């Protein structure tokens, strides 16, 4: 089932996102930023982070001093740590890569809702299940992207057989019932928000 879906809100968010190939290369070209961190530099940005996303606030003065290079906007030490670790801050020297990174992930993680970031700190304790969730998202993205419609499906069966917390995909929008699915234009770019910021994150767990 699928009807044709054209609002100035499903339009904007079609010029973002309608093509499967091109959203999976942009997020290849941030994973091999990624791959130019060492391991503890990974494992300190990956484990900092997890502690910010409990407050939205600091999270919010997180993205305002990496954008505006301002490590005087921070106001948690666990923020404070990631600067130190990238530069910015007194005696380092901003390291322009992980700075570009950083306010790609940091932006896409202040687009989550509380309840979504309440998720990904249970999910993360156990890669197998937060890669499904990957998985899963993904499967649904690159079967919908490209369509200016709503959309009413299933899931494969095989993608059903390890648990999922779905309020993840339903707080972007992704109606479900069972392993039935309604996709709406009108959430794509939440949904592909969602789908960066987790497949991002299973790149540096």
């Amino acid at each position: 089932n699928a009807v044709t879906h054209v609002s100035a809100n499903s339009i904007r968010q079609h010029i973002l996102f309608n093509n499967f190939e091109t959203l999976h290369k942009d997020i290849q070209s941030k994973i091999d930023l990624v791959n130019t961190f060492t391991p503890q530099t990974k494992n300190l940005i990956f484990r900092n982070l997890l502690i910010v996303i409990t407050n939205s606030y600091h999270l919010q003065n997180l993205l305002d001093a990496l954008e505006q290079l301002e490590p005087m906007y921070v106001t948690d030490a666990y923020s404070e740590a990631i600067l130190n670790e990238i530069g910015l801050c007194d005696k380092g020297i901003p390291n322009l890569s992980s700075i570009h990174f950083m306010i790609y992930l940091v932006s896409g993680l202040t687009k989550l809702t509380t309840k979504q970031s309440k998720i990904l700190m249970e999910i993360v304790t156990d890669a197998k299940i937060f890669c499904h969730h990957v998985n899963v998202l993904e499967y649904i993205i690159k079967k919908n992207v490209e369509k200016l419609e709503t959309v009413t499906s299933t899931l494969l069966e095989k993608y059903t057989k390890l648990p999922l917390e779905v309020t993840l995909f339903k707080e972007s929008g992704l109606k479900i019932q069972g392993n039935t699915y309604i996709w709406d234009p009108e959430h794509k770019k939440s949904i592909c928000n969602l789908y960066t910021v987790i497949k991002i994150m299973s790149y540096i767990m």
